[PDB]
């Protein structure tokens, strides 16, 4: 019985046709591209957002235009009650849930000496606690054989980024969550993995990329990209949202069936 | 220029149509399935073998039957001259090389006190040195934007397998090779990664699976599979060659473009 | 080509003494959180035996904390206890202010206080998640913050992680494991910032260690271990979790902490030190 | 429910002495490969200072080896040099037999000998690969094998790795890095086997350390570093590779080796200990 092949042989194993995915914080940035790409691959997508209402509506319309159904659901991951409600709403929209991408997140910088309890809590509540409860509700609502992909960062393991303990720590915790949740969620045949991107061009990158660059405060946007391209990748280019979306789709497919409890680094070979 | 999208948006990014791949030790086991699956996804495949002539010929025929071209080439990876010859022959057969899967390998068990220089050398010459020179020749012959996938094992990082220092060490070195080669080979835009499978049902698994099981010398083949399924995976099943082939195809496609210098564990969440 | 042969420069200066004196903690002052019992208690005891004056922090175990202080004094060192709950930042701030007043300085800070929890991810409540993270992660973070502010230049900060931070086979453990996993990242990041005061920051990651905590939940780490006797539990821990065939003890951890706290640990910073007798979990 | 409260059992026995004596190496015998110079020389020197009688192995540096032996004796401990090339298994076997004849027993073995190499993967020849792997990997493996056979019950085996085993940004370094990365796996796997004689097996992973090797190739780790003066190279190493802002020294590694070799390292086995001042390479 253990000789049975799981899923189809050939390219069909990469297909996401007919699947239903939910992506947190899909109104913009990496989450937006995850939504777009899952859609291009045949998924109906639930676009979650907390603040970016108009942007979320635009993503939903873009997904439909590409040939897949989509809908948006407002929910703040810092509020568990919101997460619970979002999932209940989500399953009524398309009738089921096959894939959940926990992507929502915020960044923070500051020397450990200057960190306040309020800032620590702000970051942990969204990045760690928020992902945990999105994971909890995903387990309850996911189809047998489903998928849960959490959002980490190269910072979980990075050794040279100063004034970054809070954000880095909020992300490192996700790697442990993946290993432990992969055990529990396997009782519904759900795989649990964490993607760990390097710097990726989004609103977050624009806001804080210079903080990762010694003496980079006065660099132009052009110099910033040149630095990210040369310093963080032997491939000599900047990371883009699609670079992450592609890996998420692999994990979400039958091709990622034997990949569970893992951290997948997607940083172009960066050393940080 | 840093805003340019690398490759196609959508499912086409997972396509291997028109690519040419070379797989070492493709006459049987994991290498055979890699060759078969790469062929199913559109690759013309060079089926390398060292001893399994008839099996290699069967794989080539099956690939052609499935709709793709293939050819087998003999080469013992323990002889660098053989590796050099194989790559020269490969490019003559198909004109180019896009993907190289360094798969060939041998297993070994023995308490450290009993390991002989001959056994150590036998294992390292094939598993470590062999992979290193297959990688060197791959770099020389690969198309710009090519792919190199090396074969590691859960043993590179495993913490409870006794009498296994030689084999485990030969595989652990591969993880470092992936990180270092990713830097060098990036000058030709080639990504370099290592897949690390847990136990997979093959001839190798049949020969030594019991060695990974305390007091498993007398277990029936049925009990061995049951042990592997329950002990090594929360998903409760045994790993199969297709589980690995699928991940190799992902890495070999445009979807794996930003994944370089990484170790991808494919063990169903095993703890060993 | 730069042909000049190697030369002794300013970077050739030896940090600290050569020989066994490099392992000495004589004259140092250490603060250990949750030192009234368990691993924290042994850290305090051993640090005391090696010459440190110790600040024994406790949150509830008042009597045990007084016992530890008395034992350290009896052994030949000075000690004092300070009550503070790490789930309250104001308590941590006050603890450190009182601490430096006691002996005049702080050389070593061992962030040890913690709580354990088990539960399938599906059953975890926000209150339980918060209970664990507030003590194990947030608590250690602010103990670290205050430690940085009060520590002598060249000081030492040792955080308490666990084998669970990296463990792959413990079911129903994501909350506790995640709270400890975050500590490994903190060690790497804090080692950078705190180096501006020449302070090293590392995290010790113990496997199972015989304490009140181990007593309470060791069976949770053992498949079908609910009905195992205390003796059977120890035998299991000894054989299953260590090729060395014995159970981990508080002294096993305290010894490594003393190494990191000494001059011998000067070049070890931003690291995770596993102390589990070679366990695979 | 098992209601019997925690009590002492056979597994509660304290391994070794409580207090500072646990760090003592007094009366121990240690063997260090490649101890005529560099890191190996300092391991031998420091081990000697802490009370060990030392077997100083060398392959070529005869005079240097003799100087180390004389210095250890002058410092108060006995020592003797033994010539053996780790690329020849027969030499290794002979070296261990001679070592036990000299001092009667062997408590600690430090596998330190190594060579470095640089080259883009495209240019690496089988001879170069074999040259590096025969000494750094195969050599260390057979030194470990013989060490297991001759070491005292409760002994110590410390292998020499490098930050390169895990490094992510050093170009043209696959061969050397790989030869060192294999050592980390060896530590995990040998810790299991060797535990049958209560021997702990660990690997130390240094960052750049000022020695003849560092002097020879440090510029290779520095982009556009070919024309930097010796002073400039040290300044770069100090600032780029450590938040602590100084260069790593042989004594930095020797101290950690002494800790691992002592009773304090008793519960530390199958581990990789990074000693690089918090470097990111
Ligand atoms: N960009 C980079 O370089 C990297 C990013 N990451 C991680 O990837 C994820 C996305 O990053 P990126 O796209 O750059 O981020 P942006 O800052 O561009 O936006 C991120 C998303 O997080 C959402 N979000 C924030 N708070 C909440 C909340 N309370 N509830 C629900 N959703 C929320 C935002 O939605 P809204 O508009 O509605 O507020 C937005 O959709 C994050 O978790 C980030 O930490 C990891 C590595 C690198
Ligand atoms: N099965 C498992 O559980 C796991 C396997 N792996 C690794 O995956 C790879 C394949 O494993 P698996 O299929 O199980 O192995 P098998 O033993 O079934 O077959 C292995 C392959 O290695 C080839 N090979 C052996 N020696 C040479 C040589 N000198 N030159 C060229 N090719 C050679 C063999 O070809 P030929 O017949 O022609 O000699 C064969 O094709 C190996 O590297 C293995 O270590 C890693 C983790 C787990
Ligand atoms: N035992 C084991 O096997 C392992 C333990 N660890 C970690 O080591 C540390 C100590 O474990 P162990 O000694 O076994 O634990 P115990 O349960 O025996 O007691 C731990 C200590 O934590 C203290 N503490 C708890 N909450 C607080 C608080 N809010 N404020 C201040 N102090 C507090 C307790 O003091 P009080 O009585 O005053 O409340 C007690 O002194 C923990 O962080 C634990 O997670 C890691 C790996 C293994
Ligand atoms: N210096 C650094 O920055 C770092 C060094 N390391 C590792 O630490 C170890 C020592 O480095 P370092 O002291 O700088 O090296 P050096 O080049 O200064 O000398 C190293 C030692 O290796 C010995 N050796 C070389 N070949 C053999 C052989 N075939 N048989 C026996 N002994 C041999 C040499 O002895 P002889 O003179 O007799 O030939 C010498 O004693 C090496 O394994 C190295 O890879 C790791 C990280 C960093
Ligand atoms: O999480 C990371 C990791 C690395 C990195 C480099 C540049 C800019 C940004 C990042 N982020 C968020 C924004
Ligand atoms: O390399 C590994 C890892 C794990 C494992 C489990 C069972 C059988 C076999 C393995 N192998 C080879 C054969
Ligand atoms: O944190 C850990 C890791 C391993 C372990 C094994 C047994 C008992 C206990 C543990 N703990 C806490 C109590
Ligand atoms: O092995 C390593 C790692 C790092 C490093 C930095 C500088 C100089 C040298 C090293 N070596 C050998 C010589």
């Amino acid at each position: 019985k253990y000789d049975a092949i799981p899923g189809p042989l050939g390219p069909q194993s990469a297909s996401l046709e007919g699947k239903v995915a939910l992506v947190t914080g899909a109104g913009r940035g990496i989450g937006r591209e995850m939504a777009m790409e899952l859609g291009r691959r045949g998924c109906k997508v639930i676009v979650n957002y907390a603040n970016s209402t108009e942007s979320a509506e635009e993503v939903v319309a873009a997904i439909k235009k590409n040939g897949s159904d989509a809908a948006c659901v407002k929910a703040n991951v810092g509020v568990v009650e919101d997460i619970v409600r979002m999932f209940e709403e989500a399953v009524k929209i398309f009738g089921k849930l096959d894939i959940v991408c926990s992507n929502s997140g915020v960044v923070s910088f500051g020397h450990v000496k200057d960190v306040t309890p309020e800032e620590f809590d702000r970051v942990f509540t969204i990045n760690t606690r928020g992902q945990f409860f999105v994971a909890r509700e995903a387990y309850k609502h996911l189809e047998i054989g489903g998928r849960l992909i959490l959002m980490g960062s190269i910072t979980g393991q990075a050794k040279a980024v100063p004034k970054h303990a809070v954000y880095s720590g909020s992300k490192g915790a996700i790697e442990t969550f993946a290993r432990c949740m992969a055990i529990d969620m396997a009782d519904k045949k759900i795989t649990v993995n964490v993607v760990a991107p390097g710097g990726i061009k989004t609103d977050m990158y624009h806001a804080v990329c210079r903080e990762y660059i010694p003496n980079g405060e006065n660099l132009s946007n052009e110099e910033v990209d040149e630095y990210a391209a040369v310093q963080w990748s032997p491939l000599r280019r900047v990371g883009l949202p699609i670079d992450i979306a592609r890996v998420v789709c692999f994990l979400a497919s039958n091709d990622g069936g034997w990949v569970t409890g893992k951290v997948i680094g997607i940083d172009g070979g960066a050393c940080m």
